[PDB]
Formats: structure tokens, C-alpha cells, sequence
């Protein structure tokens, strides 16, 4: 059984970043001793095994895929996505308008897939999207992803620690309720820190603190300004075709949003615009 890891053929390389209740790791794994074996992700993981049997559930193309574990709590091991986060990836190579929305569009592509399989990401951002070799699209971190139970559209999270409140649309913030539709609202959020190219000084955080004038007294008015009505900025550069597309997955009631199904053909339409 390949799936099993043993800790005695992993030698590390460098940290590479913080998931959500796991650091995260490259590895050299070569059970073998060939000299080279080969290169993994390790989630040192801390019900806090979730992200290990969700994960083990999903493949596609534009999922991260599940290798297998490590115990001695226990540890999940992934593929590994050479070019990290597009959080990092964007600031640092221009990039193309057209390929900014073929990235788009297949992180729709997996967002429908995980929704087809009755699963919410609950955090879907730029940060927790990775880039492969052929700058196919990898959605990652899934500390935070829920099964929704067969028969309801949403699922009710008390939240512990640190949540992506700024990511989150009205239902969760305000009623900690997570819809299938409020995956598609992060979507929207993430299609903006694309087209911002994650310029840190036009991030989601910083634009709607703007909006009000930190604190705890934040959720509460962030829900109150999202619930006025008010939207990110359009970015510069970014079409009127586009940001249109955004503030569908934006309506405030989640019962108006667009589902990845539908995203898919519509992104390839505009995609092939430029
Ligand atoms: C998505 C995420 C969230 C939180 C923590 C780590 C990752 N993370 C980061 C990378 C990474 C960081 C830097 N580089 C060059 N690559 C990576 N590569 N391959 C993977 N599976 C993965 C990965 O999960």
C-alpha cells in the first residue's frame, strides 16, 4: 500500500508555509534509496482530521492531490505544487488579462467538481491557490472544508481561532451559516485579488477598513456595509464584462448567485474575449 509514508525516508527541505491547523513542508521521500525518490508536500496536522478524509475523497485536476499519511497527531502528505500560492506568484511576473481569467475559470472548474462531491472549501482565496508547471490551476488548504449533509444547502460553524472573515459573505459573518453560494462569493473575492494581481495595498483587507473608519466592533460593521450594498473597487485595467461577473457572485442573498456549473461556460466565453 503506497498511500502509507514512512518517516524514516522523508528528509526535509525547507518549510513553505502556514495552512490552516497545520504547518506546512517539503519533503524528499525515497523509500527506495535510489538517490532521488521524490518530492512531497507534508501537512503536520494538529475532529482535526477532516482535511485528510475529504481530501482522500477528491480527484481533480485542479485539486490538490491526495498521496497518502505518516503516524507515530498524524501527518497529511500531498503533491507538491512547485510555484506555491498565486498570493506570491502574482505580484512578482506580469501577466496576461486573458490568463488572469483562465486561472479563473479553473478554479471554478474544481470548486464545481468539490460542490458536485456535497463539499464547501470555506476558503477559497489567491493565498490557497497554487500554480503546477504548465500554470495549471491546484485549490489547497482544506483546513476549513465541510461536508454538507445530503439534504441542506448549508452548514453552521461556531468559528475557534482566525476565520477569512474578509473573504465570507453576509450569511456566514452574520448567522455563521455556509451555503454552497458562499463559495461562489469567496470566488468573486479571489476573482479581485487576481485582477489586483494581489497588490498587498489593494487587498480585500485593506479596501473594506477603508470602507468604515480595526477593532472587534469590525464584523458587526462589515456585515452592515455589505449589507448597504458596497463592493470592492473595479480594478484597474479590469473590464466592465468581468466585474460584472463578480458582483453576481456578490448578490448579498445567497439564493441569487451564480453556481460554478454556470461560471464555467461563461468564464471560457470571456476568457476568449482577449
Ligand atoms: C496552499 C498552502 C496553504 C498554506 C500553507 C502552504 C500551502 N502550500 C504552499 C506551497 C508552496 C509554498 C511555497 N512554494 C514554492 N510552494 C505548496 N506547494 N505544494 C503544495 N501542495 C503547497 C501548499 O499546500
Amino acid at each position: 500500500d503506497p498511500t502509507v509514508f514512512h518517516k524514516r525516508y522523508l528528509k526535509k527541505i525547507r518549510d513553505l508555509g502556514e495552512g490552516h491547523f497545520g504547518k506546512v513542508s517539503l519533503y524528499c521521500y525515497d523509500p527506495t534509496n535510489d538517490g532521488t525518490g521524490e518530492m512531497v508536500a507534508v501537512k503536520a496536522l494538529k475532529g482535526w482530521k477532516q482535511e485528510i478524509d475529504i481530501l482522500r475523497t477528491l480527484y481533480h485536476e485542479h485539486i490538490i492531490k491526495y498521496k497518502g499519511c505518516c503516524e507515530d497527531s498524524l501527518q497529511l502528505v500531498m503533491e507538491y505544487v512547485p510555484l506555491g500560492s498565486l498570493r506570491d506568484y502574482l505580484p512578482r511576473h506580469s501577466i496576461g488579462l486573458a490568463q488572469l481569467l483562465l486561472f479563473a475559470q479553473q478554479i471554478c472548474e474544481g470548486m464545481a467538481y468539490l460542490h458536485s462531491q456535497h463539499y464547501i472549501h470555506r476558503n477559497l482565496a489567491a493565498r490557497n491557490v497554487l500554480l503546477d508547471n504548465d500554470r495549471l490551476v491546484k485549490i489547497g488548504d482544506f483546513g476549513l472544508a465541510k461536508a454538507v449533509p445530503e439534504g441542506h444547502e448549508y452548514y453552521r460553524v461556531r468559528e475557534d481561532g482566525d476565520s477569512p472573515v474578509f473573504w465570507y459573505a453576509p450569511e456566514c459573518l452574520k448567522e455563521y451559516k455556509f451555503y454552497y453560494a458562499s463559495d461562489v462569493w469567496s470566488f468573486g473575492v479571489t476573482l479581485y485579488e487576481l485582477l489586483t494581481h494581489c497588490d498587498s495595498s489593494q487587498s480585500p483587507p485593506t479596501k473594506f477598513l477603508e470602507l468604515i473608519g480595526q477593532g472587534q466592533m469590525t464584523v458587526l460593521r462589515l456585515t452592515e456595509l455589505l449589507e448597504r450594498g458596497e463592493r470592492l473597487p473595479r480594478p484597474d485595467k479590469c473590464p466592465c464584462e468581468v466585474y460584472h461577473l463578480m458582483k453576481n457572485c456578490w448578490e448579498t442573498e445567497a439564493s441569487f448567485r451564480p453556481t460554478f456549473e454556470n461560471l464555467i461556460p461563461i468564464l471560457k466565453t470571456v476568457h476568449e474575449k482577449y
